[PDB]
């Protein structure tokens, strides 16, 4: 009964009631062709509408930024369109939503990519990991990743400028927020860590020079639209989908996140281990970061209620967003907040497949 978990948030232009959020969560349930969110999809956001926050599955900047089969977009007239539904439904219902916007880089597939060629990264790496694919009945595969082609400078310019017209589209689309994808191993987050990137031009070497894209990116979006509607989600400590952060993380960290408080960006959104564990955040190192960034600051990565609870009571975070728990759990908040059982969780489901495992979780 104590608890901050249901009270107020300020969240850069909007205001959340409680900050019990929905990590975002790729669920490639999208309509092929088009990459186009289907009213399903509109259904389960709208059940899960009493969230905090709602921030949305990945969903592709660009045919280019495309890593899964049945991943949505927000580029094309039809995405855009079919997504103005699913923010006019959270609406409806009083909620908010974010979409978590991505470019893939070499967590794709050739099969997938524009004209079938080969993704683009940093550096000419394979990923070393598997997306997934649909099969001939359109169920989710997965299947090892394409080796990339490394941009060319000159190509770069054109990713920032897909990210900015990819946050207009988000703003025409009814959404409340973006959030940016610097994570898990995808494009920004492939030019961030030193493992990935073994470039020797400006984008390449130093923390300056790997953040540099990020930030372009980040500047961008301020200007196309209000910093106040940018979040970024990141995942600078430990190893996420075999992309480590370097020898060097905890300082290059420090840097980015001082670089992107000077923007002013409604939030930080820490993804602080991967499905397969990581070492936890110490609470100096949480400490870093709260006198770092002057917004709100999300944790996420095997949350209890409890510990989001003593890290909010704390000062160190602002709320937590819970993704497989929100999977099962629609009204999570009102569980949560009653102390009421929760739904177990259907893993085989998570990708792919129709309504069963994605709107069939009742609520109390
Ligand atoms: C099915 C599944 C899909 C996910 N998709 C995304 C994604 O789209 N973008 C992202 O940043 N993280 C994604 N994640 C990570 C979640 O956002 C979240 O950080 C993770 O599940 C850890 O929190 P949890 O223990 O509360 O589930 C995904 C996780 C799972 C289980
Ligand atoms: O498996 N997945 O399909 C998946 C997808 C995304 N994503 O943004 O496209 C992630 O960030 C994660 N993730 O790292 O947790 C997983």
């Amino acid at each position: 009964s104590a608890e901050k978990l249901f009270t107020p948030l300020k969240v850069g232009a909007v205001t959340a009631p409680n900050r019990v959020f929905m990590a975002p969560l790729t669920r490639l349930r999208s309509i092929e062709p088009g990459d186009i969110p289907t009213p399903l999809m509109g259904e389960y956001y709208r059940q899960r509408a009493s969230a905090g926050l709602i921030i949305s599955e990945a969903t592709q900047i660009s045919a280019q930024a495309k890593g899964y089969a049945g991943a949505p977009g927000l580029h094309s007239p039809e995405q855009i369109a079919a997504w103005k539904k699913i923010t006019a439904g959270v609406h409806a219902e009083d909620g908010r939503i974010a979409v978590q916007l991505y470019h893939t880089g070499r967590i794709s597939h050739s099969s997938i990519q524009p004209g079938g060629q080969a993704p683009v990264s940093a550096s000419a790496l394979n990923a070393n990991t598997r997306t997934s694919l649909r099969d001939e009945n359109g169920n989710a595969i997965r299947v090892d990743t394409t080796t990339p082609r490394a941009l060319e400078l000159d190509e770069i310019p054109g990713i920032v400028n897909d990210f900015r017209q990819a946050v207009a589209n988000a703003r025409e689309a009814g959404f409340d927020l973006v959030e940016l994808h610097s994570a898990h191993g995808y494009l920004l987050h492939q030019f961030l860590s030193p493992s990935s990137n073994q470039r020797t031009d400006q984008y390449g070497g130093s923390v300056e020079n790997r953040a540099r894209l990020v930030l372009e990116v980040v500047d961008a979006v301020c200007n196309e639209w209000s910093a106040d509607r940018i979040g970024i989600r990141v995942s600078p400590i430990g190893t996420f989908q075999n992309v480590d952060n370097g020898p060097n993380e905890e300082a290059d960290a420090l840097y980015l996140i001082e670089e992107l408080a000077k923007r002013g960006i409604a939030y930080l959104h820490m993804s602080e281990t991967d499905l397969a564990g990581g070492k936890p955040y110490s609470e100096a190192f949480r400490q870093k970061v709260r006198e770092r960034f002057h917004g709100v600051i999300i944790g996420a990565g095997a949350y209890t209620a409890e510990k989001a609870e003593d890290l909010i009571g704390k000062g160190l975070i602002d709320a937590v967003a819970f993704g497989r728990d929100y999977i099962a759990n629609p009204d999570l908040v009102a569980r949560l907040q009653k102390k009421a059982e929760l739904n177990p969780q259907r893993p085989e489901s998570f990708y792919g497949g129709g309504a069963e495992g994605y709107t069939d979780y009742p609520s109390l």
